């Protein structure tokens, strides 16, 4: 039938095709001899520094490609106002070898962005994004500003928003923007005599960063990291997120009285802050951008991983499981309720968050909605798929095909 | 070229160089990857009516007799070269070319090895081998399927097997088991379009009360057997009771968790694939080892188009089923994966839980990594249906592709 990936739902027997990913112009890591497509990081969308200035050629396509794709979602595709900002475009890139774009174009591409993400869940919500244009600035202080209203918006008290700030693009020759840290957000991790990690193991390194940039250690399990924010051509500055900005949540379970007493708690704002958002060629190298935590972001990864704060056998120990034996499912026991912690400590909060069964159904809404407005929608099986209750969930059911469409979140090299 | 794998749990790092050895393409491609599909899309296996191209043919012969050889450590040796003589000469006179036995045992142990969706891969040596291509009949193939099910079975020790019938043969039909395991559950349809029993098995379970069998109208009716010799209308027959073993299902704490009447056979053993080996095709080959908890108790018992028990289950154990967020479906499912292993161990049936299960992986990961520098595994597959960042192999990234000797899916033959 119909010459694109056919699509199948096992759980409804429904059938679509994916036509939406012959738009695809950024080659993924597989190959019809082998698949790549379970690697976190194919060295493929990899933005490796590129100081020589972007070849005109290439940029020019791409940008010309993005205006075509905003004129079109504004419903003007060929007007006058096309050609010309298309002759715009190519003008400033050559006399001057790159080009901006227009307020209104950023908005439309970061929202892009978000709605091409191919691990993102929560892409039903792509259309809300609030975009801060912080393209005017010029400081690692002001950096700091920017961040910190970012934090204190999309925070809201507990009610969440969706939001972006976007800071100056990458300049040929020119230093890039960047903020260090991988998230606005993150806890400390502490390397031990013994070899261990107090903390968050994850952050190791940014933490010996930090030090090693004049940042005085603390020694808790959870105390939040300052953050390392670099203007161009300039050594990163160190700025303490002031308390009051940075809300969390103690962790307590709705019956197990004991959790509580456990002294766990997580953030309420999700911020990652290491991305490039790509739009039409030019690369926006300082983006940050935060929603609100699907609970198993919490409960499951970052609070059982082995590598993270591994806290399943403890929990298992408190609930007085049989630790001893695999087939007494002590690991599925204690990873339900702690994530029911989670849960259940963000609603008693007033902090916004979603479980993996409404996530995930609001996910099949924007599939559904994407089939109709664009013909399919790239998706990651492996990230859309909830860490606990896999095919408890409708997403398990739906065969899905990932693809590179722009504007983009790409994962970029660490400053250092 | 060769990709680079980590595990993201202990920061090891690999390269799988055995990818190089596929000869067979899969369904990704640069622009996107398609490796969450079930099915091939052309990735098929169109008809044998007439013979396969000798150079074709030849080369996945020559390919395999090559791999048998260096196995048994003996290439470049006098038996291998005339043993290729044997193999060339048989498809230039015929168009085809047969098995020795030893060959086969040796093909069928690497097909399962090479299967990416098989998380039981450990176990890939001790597998037993039934030679049943002395077989010209329905009634021939079902003496096979009987003393593979109870060697396979043993009184509830479970030993993986195979049986192999006859290679499929240039304008002959092929020999057919129709239904998709040796031993499943009826699927009825009733008045309100609904289902009573299991659902997968709808069609299978018409086609048999259409070719005569007399349906059940239980939840769990074991189905008869639809055994095809070429080129002949298929045969119903019925498995004796004593030979198929079943597990009544019971919880270890809730008294009233058997109350429910619910259960499941012992045997997992996948009947509607083929096995291709150096070139030839086995259109009938069922193999079986042993369930793994999940199987049963996550995907057979809660998938929403299967048994779909999460609910009732719910309700038993008075969970607040008004809202998702207070995870009565994550509890529910946990307790009958509970069950599911209390009761196999209760009842002295092999099984093996997802924690014990991709523990063994792992290694087997490791074992393949240094005797063929690499495994192919399809990761979606390999990973629990619950509970899959709380085992190993969630966090290790996978390479997957095609390897011959190899188990493929083959067109329904209706
Ligand atoms: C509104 C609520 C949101 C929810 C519930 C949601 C949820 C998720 C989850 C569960 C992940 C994968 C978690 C992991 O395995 O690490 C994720 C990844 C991602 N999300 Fe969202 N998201 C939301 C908002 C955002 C926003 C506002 C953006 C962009 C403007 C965004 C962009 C992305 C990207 C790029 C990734 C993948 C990052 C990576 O590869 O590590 N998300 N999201
Ligand atoms: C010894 C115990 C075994 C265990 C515990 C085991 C476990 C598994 C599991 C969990 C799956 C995924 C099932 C699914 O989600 O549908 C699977 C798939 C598979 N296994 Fe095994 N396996 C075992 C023995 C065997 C044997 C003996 C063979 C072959 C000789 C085999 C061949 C395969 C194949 C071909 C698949 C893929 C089936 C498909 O594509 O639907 N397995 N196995
Ligand atoms: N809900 C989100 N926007 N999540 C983005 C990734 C957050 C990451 N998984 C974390 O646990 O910090
Ligand atoms: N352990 C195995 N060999 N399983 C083969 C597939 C069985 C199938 N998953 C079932 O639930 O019946
Ligand atoms: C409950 As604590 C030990
Ligand atoms: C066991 As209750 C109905
Ligand atoms: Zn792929």
């Amino acid at each position: 039938g119909p010459k694109f990936p056919r699509v199948k739902n096992w759980e409804l027997g429904s059938i679509t095709y994916d036509t939406l990913c012959a738009q695809s112009q950024q080659d993924g890591p597989c190959t019809p001899r082998r698949c790549l497509g379970s690697l976190v990081l194919p060295r493929k969308l990899q933005t490796r520094p590129s100081p020589g200035p972007p070849p005109a050629e290439q940029l020019l396509s791409q940008a010309r490609d993005f205006i075509n794709q905003y004129y079109s979602s504004i419903k003007r595709s060929g007007s006058q106002a096309h050609e010309e900002r298309l002759q715009e475009v190519e003008a400033e890139v050559a006399s001057t070898g790159t080009y901006h774009l227009r307020e209104s174009e950023l908005v439309f591409g970061a929202k892009q962005a978000w709605r091409n993400a191919p691990r993102c869940v929560g892409r039903i919500q792509w259309g809300k994004l609030q975009v801060f244009d912080a393209r005017d600035c010029s400081s690692a202080q002001e950096m700091f500003t920017y961040i910190c209203n970012h934090i204190k918006y999309a925070t809201n008290r507990g009610n969440l928003r969706s939001a972006i700030t976007v800071f100056p693009q990458r300049a040929p020759g020119r230093g890039d923007f960047r903020i260090w840290n991988s998230q606005l957000v993150r806890y400390a991790g502490y390397r031990q005599q013994d070899g261990s990690v107090r903390g968050d193991p994850a952050n190791v390194e940014i933490t010996e960063l930090c030090i090693q940039h004049g940042w005085t250690p603390g020694n808790g399990r959870f105390d939040v990291l300052p953050l390392l924010l670099q203007a161009p051509d300039e050594a990163p500055e160190l700025f303490v997120l002031p308390p009051e900005l940075v809300l969390e949540v103690p962790l307590e379970h709705p019956t197990l009285e004991w959790f509580a007493a456990l002294g766990l708690r997580w953030y309420a704002l999700p911020a990652v802050s290491n991305m490039l958002l790509e739009i039409g060629g030019l690369e926006f190298s300082a983006a940050p951008f935060s929603g609100w935590y699907m609970s198993t972001e919490i409960g499951t990864r970052n609070l059982c991983d082995p590598h993270r704060y591994n806290i399943l056998e403890d929990v298992a120990v408190c609930m007085d499981l049989d630790t001893r034996t695999t087939s007494s499912l002590w690991k599925d026991k204690a990873a339900v309720e702690i994530n029911l912690a989670v849960l259940h400590s963000f609603q008693l909060a007033k902090v916004t968050i979603v479980d993996h069964h409404a996530a995930t159904v609001s996910f099949m809404k924007h599939l559904d909605n994407e089939q109709k407005a664009r013909g399919g929608c790239p998706a990651d099986w492996a990230w859309i798929v909830p860490p606990i209750s896999g095919s408890l969930t409708p997403v398990f059911h739906q065969e899905m095909v990932n693809y590179i469409l722009s504007p983009a979140f790409r994962y970029q090299p660490d400053p250092w």
